[PDB]
């Protein structure tokens, strides 16, 4: 039935700031919460400030080098760092900014919290719209990421469950996750992301994993302009298929909001009510669920989008007309919740969806 919901949130996150020019504004997490808010959300769910996680809890993955570079670096005193930066891949993509170690421990925070909350059967699912930063390497930063709060959180679940599910539906790659748990089948990977000229360049559909994780690695390469009834056609029957033979004890969601329609830099072209129909998928199998947040550049759609899957994960109904808030001005200037696709042409043809889901089906049955 209806399940309860917790959900991880700082109130100094939306002040993070990437620098001029720079597409990730942590804002839209602010956005995101002031719109629930204004919706009554608060009232069915437990909120909680995340813990400012330690450098000794980020480097139960990450290297000791990076982490301590992390918590060193900042733009008064870049100049002594040019070789770490190289090194650790700090530039145009991941910048030094004022409190960037700060950002990566209430991201983190907020992950590995509702992770232990989960473990302890205080929750059904635990909300960190702040985390999702799939990109980032054991002792490497990339793609607007620094420290892997989701593995952190896949560790802290693999103390509890046997086998973790991780399903990402950002529009990139999820491939720091799917590298961190390459060479297990404690954790089965799938992700689902655009694939041909586009960062990060990996995830294949013969990406399927190594050694004892060889077909624990499951990717879904797709074209410019999918939509609702495409992605809604593959995703039940393939996240069915893997639910049925690898049998998770727990799930982790990576809702990366890039993946709709009319993305700064995204090419897809989903509603906030086809990216929602994902997480209601994933919710219909009643495993613990750890729900993150990931991409998402066109903001006011975003803040849509996350409040719409914060609804959807308590089971509430919520009215289309947006009720006043603190960023309304935004939303305009239709002042709707709903998002109505665009004209750009599906380059994935109704062959071609099904064609990669029976090679991904071919794969599953290599499980035991
Ligand atoms: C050396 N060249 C730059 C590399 C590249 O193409 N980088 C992507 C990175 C896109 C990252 C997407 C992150 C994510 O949405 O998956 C995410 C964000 C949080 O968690 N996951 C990118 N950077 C930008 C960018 C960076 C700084 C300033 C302006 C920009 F447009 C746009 N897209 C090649
Ligand atoms: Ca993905
Ligand atoms: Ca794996
Ligand atoms: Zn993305």
């Amino acid at each position: 039935g209806k399940k309860k919901v917790c959900y991880y949130y700082d109130g100094d996150i939306g002040n993070y700031y990437y620098g001029q020019g720079h597409p990730m504004k942590p804002h839209r997490i602010r956005m995101t919460h002031n719109l629930l808010l204004n919706y009554g959300l608060y009232r069915k769910m437990e909120i909680y400030r995340p813990h400012k996680a330690t450098a000794e809890e980020m480097t139960k993955y990450h290297s000791d080098e990076y982490i301590k570079f992390l918590r060193s670096i900042r733009p008064d005193n870049m100049s002594e760092y040019s070789k770490q930066m190289q090194r650790f891949n700090v530039g145009e993509d991941c910048p030094v900014f004022d409190g960037l170690f700060e950002f990566c421990q209430l991201s983190t925070g907020g992950s590995v919290a509702g992770a232990v909350k989960l473990n302890r059967q205080q929750t059904d699912m635990a909300v960190n719209w702040a985390g999702g930063l799939h990109h980032a390497k054991k002792s490497e930063a990339s793609g607007f990421c620094y420290v892997n709060d989701i593995v952190l959180a896949i560790l802290e679940l693999l103390k509890y469950h046997q086998r973790v599910l991780y399903i990402d539906i950002d529009i990139h790659h999820g491939d720091g996750v799917e590298e961190a748990f390459y060479t297990t089948d404690r954790v089965m990977t799938v992700s689902f992301h655009k694939y041909g000229e586009y960062f990060p360049g990996t995830g294949d559909l013969r990406d399927i994993g190594a050694g004892k994780g060889k077909y624990y690695a499951v990717n879904f390469p797709m074209r410019d302009g999918i939509d609702d009834e495409s992605y809604g056609q593959i995703f039940k029957p393939i996240i069915s298929k893997v639910m049925e033979m690898y049998q998770p004890s727990a799930v982790v969601l990576q809702c990366g909001a890039d993946s709709l329609s009319g993305d700064r830099l995204g090419c897809f072209n989903l509603t906030v009510k086809g990216h929602a129909k994902c997480v209601e998928v994933v919710k219909t199998f009643n495993l613990p669920l750890l729900m993150l947040g990931g991409g998402g550049y066109t903001i006011r759609n975003v803040a849509r989008c996350w409040t719409y899957e914060t609804a959807v994960a308590l089971d509430c109904e919520i009215p289309n007309e947006l009720p006043y808030n603190d960023y309304f001005e935004y939303f305009g200037p239709d002042f709707k919740l709903h998002i109505s696709p665009s004209n750009m042409t599906n380059q994935n043809t109704p062959e071609y969806m099904e064609k990669i889901k029976q090679r991904l089906f071919e794969n599953l049955r290599m499980l035991p």
